[PDB]
């Protein structure tokens, strides 16, 4: 169960390098230098790192010198950069929100910083930006109108989108939905609100989906559904995952060590779709934890990403989870409900003996057994 | 606060109707006549009814008697049916999904229901059908593909667009998300699920929403956002009103008798935006009351909101209220970040002071405060 | 993983036997008669079955005949019956509660049917009796006092038990938290609710908990954690085991099929404590499957409790894990914190230097990922 | 709607001086000095203020030159401070726990932050002490053994109580519950669970609960029914008054701002039992709000208490409520089940006829309408 390149595993910055500090106390771990983070990450068999623009000074102020040495620790390691970001939510002037500030000298501010890093990313190679529009929303209904908001939003979105194009950067935007926190609600709260959002954009064919596992699973929606939309709809850029238990404050948990079960699904989703999008961790390693109790939490990540994916591996190939499928008729789902010759009078020509049919069963008992026993290593 | 016309109060049959057998116990209030309903809610001032195909049969086996019952009891009251939608869940044929179930013969016998009950609502004058796939779904992550359900689901619903469009019916599908219940997760589990799903439909243009406010809260999402959303992408075809408290099984409470407070600020936006789609209520009296505590309990919906209509408005005529929403600079909101005519050296050009601006306050104390005390009558 | 008699596994004559008709839907399987049941299960490995006191006349009416045939197919078999309940919940004259309706004519039938069937549980040998006040609650808070409910849920818990230690019956009290559902919200709420309840009874001593799995992950709650609290007040008189996905609606699937790693350490909590209750599963099979599929279900939750059983003892045995739990220091909080000569000022004489101990870390990411490793049969 | 001293409302000097440093961003507000906090809400009609003890250095460091401070300031407005607390959250060597962690010099060193803050309390006339767990807790499973913890926790609140005892200070402890927050699961989550830790401790007389509104809302429960419940045990030591929106972060809201309804059901309770213990708020500002805003939210707890006062004084004093509650047959709750010469046999000789009683109602709807209608002010 060691990592290699081909599973694309990668980290932000923001995660190994988490201080801790929480909504009731102080840090408990210094400031990582992103350069050991690069080194640390590259020794443990990640394939890449993401960033904030911001993340890059976190032991060197000197934004030029900062720069500088991150790309020598990516020179010596040969760690890739697959996607980039941008810290529009701990500066107080983003009290009020970033692009839906309710202050227009605050948006325009926002749309200036992107630009910077949207510069930086491209030359780096990362080849996906996202936008997490963590402080866009409100704690109250009085405090924002969301059909302005959205404007505003979209405003942006299309704005930025536009001048990656003028410059020729090829790259794509993935959103990350949150329904809430650090707002008491914020503007496109789920995989779906995205969804439906991105359709109305200009630049709509460049823009795509960053779901993160424990976001829908703080609405208490099925991640594994949403990320089976999003590949449905072509959107699957970019995913971020960690562990969540249920709706509550987000946690930020290793991968896997939230809802396990929904985890092994994912997995089998992920793998068995072909998506060939990197597996990123946003994660915290925990507060309890020290430096290097750290690295043992990354490398968890990938170990647990990788016995799962053996475990679904294991648990498609099975002749007997084949033969309870095929009980369960899960192919005939994918015949289509109405034939390619087939008129309105065609269709209502057939009947249904609906009270013949009403006891048929499904046996999924059969079907999700066998798939807890794999999950369990049993089988 | 007495309902009049315009405001377009509107009820299922299955509403007042329920006879509240629950997952634990049996029906406690007997089947209740259309007729009856048709009658009680014209004398209360509602001015429409909807009902799904089968809740015509309550008293009366005969479709086709049940049918001239109805029309008789609308012919004499001048009640109106704007919408209608289809029985696809208590039939223990759907027990795995009707337009998603594995069995093709009960996904066209889905279909073939939906086509009989459109050529009715069309005679009736419905303009809107309501599309709940409270079956479509799974317990288990095994049990179903959701990228192959979403395949037949699409297929489904593209399919019955092009009829009505053959028949000329005129009519807009209203698609209902809900999150969970009675499937473990639903399909489209929410207004913006269903918003990306309708982006991909053939038909898109005659598909929009039926949002429930139960529903998203079920969910923990703000549902002033979302009707927010669907109306800034005019997809708000139909929506459905009742009271839930957060995350648990479906309440169906009265109007305003969960979360007040949405409610108020969900009146405000209804009203502010001059939205003109029907008040329609989709609730249960309780199962504690009998059938004169029915009436109270249909009373009490449009009573309900027409108190919190009044209170709407008196909140944004008030002088106090619109001061402190300049306070808060709300109206900057609308600006566009944006000038018609700037380019991206032109925005470049421009600098912002982020420290000389971190202390800024956005005053939505006052606001919040000015907006209680016009809910709870004090202003 | 093949149960035995030491297993203690038994089932509920309703589980099983649940006809499947929901919210939204008839029932999809025929009654199932409990002979049937008891032979069925014997033959799995069960070791015990429980019973509602209606429960019997599930295809028999007469009660003194189903009551018959039920002890003869117990006589063939060797099934024990270690607990028992009374329905009321499901007739209609409890739908305002049973001991806390209004009315007191209520009151008193809802505390003779549980005499009956105290009755019956003692000549069966049921030494445990289950109370799930499942009506005793509301939707509305004007609707129930509950500080007045509570003195007549505490006047019908201590009288009952007064009468079976009048009549020397040797039984113990189990009462079963549950969050919501039916009711708006439930009395007793969760296994806090009750305990602090049961310390107000006059026959406390008799009185403990039944909690059930699903019904406090229903309000978020680590069961693990309640489970202990439980074991920590020598309060766990039964138990109940399902899965369940968070804050929604009840749905009683199979155990470890919901939060598995929840349940995984809630066996390695039961095994490792020594508590020797019956493992009782109150479950539904699901709408989905036939009456084939229900055995395959009932199989389904020993088979994964005794593997989860497997993956804890192997956890707990671990070199490994041992040295992991050594490094947190965990065995440290068994210390006291206080010495038995210790006073107040030789406690006040000793100081600590908090700013030299602040980086300590408690390593729980190496505990964390054994944990998660021997769970998925990895180790 | 004016405050006044008999209304006895308090606030922490923690919440108008929160600085809204939150999970992603920064503070937006300087310190707070507490001598200005407490002449402002002097001036504003607050009685009291409480404080935990690392909160009087908000502005001076040396802790006896900012208790001097206090106390002039506490001298010339005469407000009263009526309960105290400790800081056992925020300092790094808390992170596994204070009283629970596992390494025991760090649970000696809580225990001794303890009493010199018991201390001070005493010389102030605090008759409360308010224990908050905050840290008492895990983000895992096999992090924390939590009936070990449990041994811990009581071991601290026994050994701390009998030390107030020995000091004669009169005071009584007051257990805060919270579910989570900043731990994955905190210890004792709810109201049930702290009372039923409290019935096990030598000390229990003395010790009861600080129910916070939002805490419990966290966890989907009923907050008006859990004070009913620990009105009921006589165990309403102190409340913390705020608002929240479900399952989430923890808010931290102006009182009546999150679930009205509720609030409006609270402050019904509150008043009609003649609780009177101090209306205490525990809230913050908001991350918008400016230094003056801070006042503003501090009104708005008072204003929106006593707004929901009157409304809840008017529906009880309205002959169409008492009408409305007779109909329900509310008063029939307080008749004893049972009479005092009442025998088993007596019982046991009437009979109740439960077909000819299935169809009562109870007319909720009626009840539950002239609440919502008072609430909103318009009876
Ligand atoms: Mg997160
Ligand atoms: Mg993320
Ligand atoms: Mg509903
Ligand atoms: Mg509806
Ligand atoms: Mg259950
Ligand atoms: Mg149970
Ligand atoms: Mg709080
Ligand atoms: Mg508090």
């Amino acid at each position: 169960f060691q990592p290699t390149p081909e599973d694309r595993f990668c980290f932000g910055l923001w995660t190994v390098g988490w201080q801790e500090r929480d909504q009731f106390g102080e840090a408990t771990r210094a400031p990582l230098d992103p350069v050991r983070t690069v080194h640390k990450l590259a020794e443990l068999g990640a394939w890449g790192v993401t960033f904030h623009d911001d993340d890059l000074l976190a032991v060197e102020p000197n934004r030029d010198a900062a720069i500088a040495a991150f790309r020598k620790a990516l020179d010596e390691t040969g760690l890739v950069v697959p996607a980039a970001t941008t810290d529009l939510f701990k500066h107080p002037v983003f009290k009020d929100g970033a692009f839906t500030s309710n202050d227009r000298d605050v948006r325009r501010h926002a749309i200036r910083k992107v630009m910077r890093n949207l510069d930086l990313a491209a030359e780096l190679g990362a080849k996906t930006y996202v936008f997490w529009g963590g402080r866009e929303g409100a704690e109250s209904d009085a405090a924002k109108d969301v059909r302005v908001a959205l404007d505003r939003f979209r405003e942006a979105i299309d704005y930025l989108a536009g001048y990656v194009k003028e410059q020729n950067y090829g790259m794509r935007f993935a959103l990350e939905p949150k329904p809430n926190e650090p707002r008491g609600d914020i503007l496109l709260p789920t995989i779906g609100h995205a969804l439906g959002f991105i359709s109305t954009l200009e630049h709509h064919e460049m823009v795509g989906l960053n779901p993160e596992v424990g976001h829908e699973q703080m609405a208490g929606l099925n991640f594994v559904h949403g990320i089976a939309q999003a590949l449905w709809q072509d959107k699957l850029f970019h995913i971020d995952l960690n562990g969540q238990h249920g709706p509550r404050y987000d946690q930020d948990l290793v991968f896997g060590h939230g809802d396990t079960k929904s985890a092994f699904f994912l997995v089998d989703l992920l793998e068995s779709s072909g998506w060939e999008g990197p597996r990123h961790f946003d994660y915290k390693p925990g507060r309890t934890e020290d430096a290097e109790d750290v690295w043992v939490s990354a490398e968890a990540n990938m170990r647990t990403y990788l016995i799962l994916k053996e475990r679904a591996k294991a648990f498609r190939a099975d002749p007997e989870v084949q033969e309870a499928m095929r009980a369960c008729r899960i192919e005939e789902l994918a015949v289509p409900t109405i034939a390619a010759g087939e008129s309105y009078e065609d269709l209502r020509a057939e009947e249904f003996d609906a009270e013949a049919a009403r006891d048929r069963g499904y046996h999924y008992s059969r079907l999700n057994q066998l798939a807890v026993e794999h999950m369990l290593g049993s089988r």
